[PDB]
């Protein structure tokens, strides 16, 4: 790729900037910068933090990025996002024999598909209690962040209150909320060093028999954490990767007030998913129109721009040459919405996944990673993630849920990083 | 100490939101939040940034914060400060040999007095020329940043035209202006990235015989670079050393934005300094009653608020206990204008510093740092730095320089870091 921004001389300008101040827009900005189309499939090389990059797109994209002999993860996640959001000696930054073992032991617990259904009765209990806390008007971001929160600790066997389950999901939430905008970043680092001691707390206390846990709880399991060589783990390590395994499902509360949004925006779809519930006397698990509809607002909508990987070797894709130590950016968004695998990829449209069976092996669709769970760095924890935005959708979706329609609840900027509507959708109980 | 914040359970609250919203009055907030006065000594223990970290101050903070066998650097600065404004591998933050053989290379070239002698006629030159400049009318704070990054770069003998050096200095400068506020803090990222490229540049070209250099300069110098067993250092660590022998004299300009509203606030001072240049010959050079000036200014006006240090063993002060690997924080800012060390010391009076033959053997005088230079991590560049800041408070102590008067030159906000007059301090030359 060429940019024509100044004269040869002058080295190209870091993107660093740019990135910050069009959000979700960046990948389409730096597209026509160097001259393609914002719905191209070419790559487009750049100055990105100091260090040369290439943003891909699509299946040659998504295979290059997720090839292990040709691309690491250590060190290729700025501390920006990696300390507030993942924390230290996450699985996020391993690679090789580590990463494996790091892994597996954390896709037994949240891939697993008896681990999963250990999760349904949590989930649709906490949604039916928050519809019901919703007779006073919240919104769904704050409301589903609290119960997505509870029905994860819950589903992970953490002897804590009620009280304590909400304080834990509301600083998770206000940790996602914040860490994305350089003014507020400050606040998600505040919430990272007390979750950390809140939760390290924990692990030394199921170890040294203080707190009680179950031997094949969720808990149990991360306390007993051990490395490539079955040496157990340090009590933040094995903190840090608990909270991996349930922030992100309270991270999913942002979805939900996406989902609201269009829920609104699709009526008939709002109806049709309302009707398929009551057929099954109402229930919030397993109906496939819900979960359609949140498979497609998890294409549509904005969460994870792109991300980061280092290359190990000297590569190459589409003509474009990729030197060993730089930066390889694959382009969630812009895949997820790519005109060239999807039929209408401008189109909010749930019927493309009526009828899918296995919407994992769409290689295109990558809104929480591609490629293999255990093998590689893709999210663990989709199947938990769909069932929490598909269970919400079908609650917002009854009638006497009444969500709110002002334009603060229906718009949100695609500039800012993480974005929501700013309400976080107003919402009432009849 | 002791917080009466919450009860007893619950534990103290990480004060790096509190640091943030406070700026320069954090030191003053935390000791009464404590229950000691302001101008207390007593030390001040607290978490910060997620770790357990002791406020000193005084004479006795002074000496254990600068005790090398109970301290240690690496690590203790967080990257958000050392990333942007010092740079990687800098002399900040080794130890032991590899910093003593760093700190000694570089205390050559800017500590030594011969070295400073050959500053002075390039300071004095800047300044004359940036007084002609300023019939169009300009402000102190961007004004005297250009003037001090071209006496610099001069000084150090690198080969650049008068628009690259001004072009680097606006840089350098815009990095100190927005570094220590999380809103403008990517802006000092993306300075830093910029900066390392054009200055490794300059260290390739002088290796490799594309870019002349004396070979006494400073520039030579830094491309001669080496470790402490002799071997050549990287050409980025060399670069990143020969900006931190120059982007700190841009700092200055801050100090100069500040002796600006200090003239306008005490005309006596300015008139008595302009009636002591004029008797000679109104030269800008090494003029007592400036120098005395430029001091005050350093003690009383706010730049380092405070340095953090990890401790290398258990030790104590004042009969707080520091347990090994916590943080220890001098109190900068306190310790200038601590009132059981400084008679009056709320007060801005330039006599306190009339007749001083070593004002740097005052243990209690720390804008910079404190104890020795070449045996620890105190600044070497503060006859650099008063220098440029006495010449700077001559000139505009000229009546025909006229200062700003208005409440946006003359004020500034304490509760943000770093901080000036917001308009930089207007000046005009008639
Ligand atoms: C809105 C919800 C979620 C989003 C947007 C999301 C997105 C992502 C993305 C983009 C990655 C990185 C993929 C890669 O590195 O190639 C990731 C990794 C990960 N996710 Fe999710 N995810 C969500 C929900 C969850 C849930 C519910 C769990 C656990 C129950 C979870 C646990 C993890 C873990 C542990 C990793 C690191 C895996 C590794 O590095 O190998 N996430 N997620
Ligand atoms: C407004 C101007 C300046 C301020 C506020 C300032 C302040 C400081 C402070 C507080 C330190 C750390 C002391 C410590 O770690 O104990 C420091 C270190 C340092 N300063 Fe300055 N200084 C200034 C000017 C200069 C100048 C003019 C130079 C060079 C010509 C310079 C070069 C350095 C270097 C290289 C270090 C690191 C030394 C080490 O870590 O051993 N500074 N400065
Ligand atoms: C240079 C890469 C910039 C893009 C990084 C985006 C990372 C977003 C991760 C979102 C993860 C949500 C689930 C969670 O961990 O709580
Ligand atoms: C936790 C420590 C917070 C305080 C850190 C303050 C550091 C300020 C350094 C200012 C140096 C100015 C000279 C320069 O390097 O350009």
């Amino acid at each position: 790729s060429h940019m024509m921004t100044s004269t040869a001389g002058r080295t190209r300008p870091d993107q660093v900037l740019s990135f910050l101040r069009s959000g979700y827009l960046f990948a389409s900005r730096v597209r026509r910068r160097t001259g393609v189309s914002p719905e191209s499939g070419a790559p487009v090389s750049m100055n990105l933090l100091g260090k040369r990059s290439v943003l891909v797109r699509g299946e040659e994209g998504v295979d290059l990025f997720y090839d292990t002999s040709r691309m690491k993860r250590h060190g290729a996640m700025p501390l920006f996002i990696r300390g507030p959001l993942f924390g230290s000696g996450a699985v996020h930054a391993l690679d090789g024999d580590a990463h494996a073992a790091r892994k597996n032991q954390m896709a037994d617990m949240a891939y697993e598909d008896e681990r999963v259904a250990q999760y349904k009765p949590f989930v649709a209990e906490e949604l039916e209690m928050l519809i019901r806390e919703w007779t006073s008007p919240g919104n769904v971001y704050d409301g589903t962040a609290l119960a997505f929160g509870r029905a994860s600790f819950r589903w992970a066997g953490i002897p804590w209150s009620r009280q304590e389950m909400d304080r834990q999901a509301r600083r998770m939430s206000r940790l996602l909320d914040t860490f994305g905008r350089p003014a507020t970043h400050p606040i998600s680092w505040f919430e990272r060093f007390r979750l950390d001691r809140t939760f390290t707390q924990l692990i030394h206390g199921v170890r040294s028999g203080t707190v009680a846990a179950d031997p094949d709880s969720v808990l149990a399991h991360m306390a007993r954490l051990v490395d490539e060589n079955g040496g157990l783990v340090d009590e933040k390590t094995a903190a840090v990767e608990l909270q991996n395994l349930t922030r992100p499902n309270v991270a999913v509360a942002r979805f939900a007030a996406f989902a609201g949004a269009a829920l609104v925006e699709h009526p008939e779809w709002a109806a049709r998913i309302h009707e398929a519930s009551q057929a099954r006397g109402g229930s919030l698990l397993d109906i496939p129109e819900a979960v359609a509809f949140a498979q497609e607002v998890r294409r549509v909508y904005p969460f994870v721009p792109m991300l980061p990987a280092e290359a190990t070797a000297d590569t190459e894709i589409k003509g474009c040459p990729i030197h060993k130590g730089q930066r390889v950016l694959i382009d969630i968004l812009g895949t997820n919405n790519d005109p060239a695998s999807w039929e209408r990829a401008g189109t909010f449209d749930p019927e493309r996944f009526m009828g899918v069976d296995d919407a994992e092996a769409i290689r295109t669709f990558i809104p929480q990673g591609g490629a293999e769970v255990r093998t590689g760095h893709r999210c663990p924890g989709e199947k938990i993630a769909v069932t929490s935005l598909s269970a919400a959708v079908v609650a917002l979706a009854r009638p006497n849920v009444e969500l709110g329609t002002d334009p603060d609840d229906l718009t949100f900027s695609w500039t800012h990083m993480l974005t929501r509507p700013a309400t976080g959708m107003r919402v009432r109980t009849a």
